[PDB]
């Protein structure tokens, strides 16, 4: 039989069984799709499909299926929070049939329609008769993952990207940058990389980064950028003089360096410079600007900064301060016409956010409460508390990970759609290329269905059968997956 | 710099710099060893080694190492617990010596000596003048795996073994049968496998099963099978019938089946075949027994094993019924030769063995005690018990590991020479191909020092600094080992 993952919104099964022959049948355009031959994005979305799929018997073989775009395809285009990843498929004889709106939304299609298929005994591949309407619950669906922690070689992330196609993933959240190393290659300021790199050869060059956000974009997913600060950015003092804030010991000047140095105009004219240059390299409308665990000591230990509070009526309250920084960073982005998304600590924290700006909330400590709290001042808000997958623990943690609900949190009906969605985090203290993909995958798959399908999709029993195939499919495709429990493949 | 893992009983550095050139430098026989060039075992590992290390400059190159055994080598014998592994490595110019009193040792030597080498930027191979002599603390130095919750290929597990040279372990402890499946393939019962194996291309021939025996031995790695009973034999019920016992539910019979039946004449005429088929296959001195989680709902559940107990005076006490099976099985390897460990349990609940018996203790409540009575009663030891592999954690639990000091347990200068070592498990249920080797290594090297260093080895700053580099080279080796903290190779 069939595994579905993430089981969409409704499934017609019938049990009239047709075949599908590896020597002929094949995917093609519908006559009547917008999308072209030219159709870059589906073109090798076919191929790739066709491949995973293999590599009374009258009026039963399944010769073709047809692609059909009903709307301007977008397939030369950057998919965005709006874009359409709804689809209808037919599964008939002679010629199926994969409907959608846009080229979103027939990738989806695609990667159902591969799932409808299975072998019996004798290696016939055999799919039933069914028509499937599918749509996601929410369009915010992301995975987290941390190139500073380790350096991830471009191959591990095109494989990641995959492995999200797989599971209708759509977002990489990048968290590119952070405290142990900067591997981004800037161009208007080549000395963070070349100084705050692990090495020369833990670097991300414009070429790699074009590389990561075309293959995202040929599987329907936006590349969401993330250039924390002001905290977590040791790596970047290494490169920019006079950036981060010379740490004290009452008046005796340390060796050590804290956050960012929010006090001076050589700050605020470097992140001027450097995210109009992110703004132009990563097409995607959001920018991560992170704002979490900004370490004060540091910043109330420095002489100037303390004159410098003294000097705006900030008292001992540090909050004010990063608050004063990280709306200033705000603006420098709402400059060049981009979004941003923040970490809750900066809403926390009482900064004055325009609207429009995303809140992630990561705390699992009553993070309904931080839901409520920020749907309630009017903000959209995505959610990784309950997801992150860096803290492994013994047992079938997938199932903590499937159970929740993320919209069980006090609200209005308005309040709610707010929730744009959720992103399942890898942090790389512990992760690098050796144990990213099993540590990540099926683990990740628990928040892809709960991200995409209805809410009232819940047993137990039918997830576990489920994500136990679609696991060996994974694997199948060459992701490493776990497993979640005893067992086998094949 | 070099990093050493286990760090060497004794080693001198001076800070005299020696150089490896890659188009010559070789490792070959001293004339004067008893080991030939017709010792596979060696040549092998000279191949091999010479491949690891590389795939004023006037009296500073080192040409050659050369290898000396000066007691019968042992070439052509497989290794046991008294194999002796002590070496001494002299690393001069121009011509090193390692020097061991047989095979086993310089097998050891090899890897360390290939530890000793380093790159500096220019990527020129340097080794420091040193004098190292090495030998174990302990001589059991296991690791557990699982082949029953999941199948693992064969190729894994010589990767396994390749680890496994590489930290100095030499004990495969290979649980190769459990309740889930027999992949094990019996020539004198082939419907063990035929029906109890996942599927037929998840089992090992007689064919795997002598290759992992001798890559093992070409390692000084010997190879102890445990086929558990009487718990743990779901899987062997399907292809030897009338051998597990039917459960009810009062007089009623259920369709369900507990452990192996001690009461019947047929199991142990059964037992005796298949184990004298085991005394041949597997050459290790050792068979491990099980005897471990025996469930006894079942057997108390039995009629006919009802009647058995009245007719032997044990009333309600299936400890005692445990035992009198056992102690059949003990008697059926006694009479081919062979000694046998078991798990603690066998012990806990009171059965009579006969001395040489190995004892493996497991539960993790209050071990020291049990290695306190376990000794006390004449039996040597193994602790597998803070070990438990299987059971991840977040963060560092490497140093939970390796700050175990086995000897911690009250008792005699001669109770303590029954420690025999030690074993780190990685149980199934939630791992194979996919995800075994990042999770056992390198948490497990912390066991491989603990057991072959000094007692007094317990530094953590130098055990992560050692262990991290360790860890990137296995890495090279092609062992996707995982990190311990943020970082990079090369
Ligand atoms: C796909 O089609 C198959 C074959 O028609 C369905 O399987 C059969 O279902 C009937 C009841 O509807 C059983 O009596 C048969 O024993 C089933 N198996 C086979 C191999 O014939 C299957 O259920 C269909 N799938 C779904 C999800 O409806
Ligand atoms: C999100 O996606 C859509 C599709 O790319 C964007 O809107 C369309 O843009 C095309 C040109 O590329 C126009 O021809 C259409 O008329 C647009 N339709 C609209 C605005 O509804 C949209 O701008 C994207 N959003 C962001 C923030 O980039
Ligand atoms: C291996 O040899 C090197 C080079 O002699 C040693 O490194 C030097 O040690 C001295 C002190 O003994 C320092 O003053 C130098 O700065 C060191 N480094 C270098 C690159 O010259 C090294 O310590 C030796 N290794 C050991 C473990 O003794
Ligand atoms: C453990 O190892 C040694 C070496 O194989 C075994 O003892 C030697 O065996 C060889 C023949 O293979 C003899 O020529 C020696 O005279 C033996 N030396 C002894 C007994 O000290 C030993 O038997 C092995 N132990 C087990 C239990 O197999």
């Amino acid at each position: 039989g069939p595994a579905l993952w993430p089981l969409p919104l409704s499934v017609k099964m019938t049990p009239n069984l047709l075949h599908l022959a590896p020597e002929n049948f094949y995917i093609s355009h519908s006559p009547n799709s917008t999308a072209g031959p030219s159709c870059t994005l589906l073109e090798e979305a076919f191929r790739r499909y066709h491949g995973y799929i293999f590599g009374f018997q009258a009026k039963t073989q399944v010769q073709q299926l047809l692609v059909s775009i009903t709307l301007q395809s977008e397939c030369d285009a950057f998919p965005n929070i709006s874009s359409d990843e709804s689809y209808t498929l037919l599964v008939k004889e002679p010629v199926a049939v994969l409907k959608a709106n846009r080229v979103w939304g027939a990738l989806r299609g695609l990667e159902t329609f591969s799932q409808l298929v299975y072998q019996d005994s004798y290696g016939t591949f055999t799919i039933n008769e069914s028509t499937i309407i599918d749509s996601p619950r929410f369009s915010h669906r992301g995975i987290l993952i941390d190139t500073s922690r380790h350096y991830l070689p471009v191959k591990i992330i095109l494989k990641t990207l995959d492995a999200m196609a797989f599971n209708k993933f759509n977002v990489l959240h990048w968290h590119i940058v952070d405290d142990q190393s900067f591997p981004y290659q800037s161009i208007t300021f080549p000395e963070l990389s070349n100084k705050g790199s692990y090495s020369l050869s833990h670097v991300y060059t414009p070429n790699d980064v074009r590389m990561v956000i075309e293959y995202a974009r040929l599987r329907g997913i936006r590349v969401l950028p993330e250039f924390d600060t002001p905290g977590h950015t040791l790596s970047w003092g290494k490169g920019q003089k006079d950036l981060l804030t010379p740490c004290y010991s009452g008046s005796e000047p340390l060796d050590s360096f804290g956050p960012i140095n929010p006090t001076l105009n050589t700050t605020y004219s470097f992140l001027t410079t450097f995210f109009k240059e992110i703004s132009e390299v990563f097409p995607d409308q959001f920018i991560h600007l992170g704002g979490d665990e900004v370490e004060f000591k540091c910043w109330e230990s420095n002489p100037k900064i303390q004159d410098f509070m003294r000097q705006k009526g900030f008292g001992t309250d540090f909050k004010k301060l990063e608050s004063f920084y990280i709306q200033k960073v705000l603006d420098i982005i709402a400059t060049i016409n981009k979004g941003s998304i923040v970490w809750q600590e900066v809403f926390d924290d009482k900064a004055k956010l325009a609207p429009g700006t995303i809140v992630e909330v990561w705390k699992d400590s009553a993070y309904p409460e931080e839901l409520s709290r920020v749907t309630a001042s009017g903000f959209p808000v995505i959610l990784s508390a309950p997801w992150y997958l860096n803290r492994i623990s013994y047992g079938q943690d997938w199932r903590k990970y499937y159970k929740v609900e993320p919209l069980d949190f006090g609200g209005t009906q308005k309040q709610k759609q707010l929730f744009i969605g959720g992103e399942a985090c890898l942090w790389g203290e512990y992760v690098d290329a050796t144990n990213l993909t099993p540590r990540l995958w099926p683990r990740a798959s628990a928040v892809g269905e709960r991200l995409w399908s209805s809410k009232d999709v819940r047993d137990m029993d039918d997830a576990y059968d489920r994500l136990t195939r679609h696991r060996c499919r994974m694997v199948e495709r060459g992701i490493a997956a776990q497993p979640l429990y005893a067992g086998y493949c094949n």
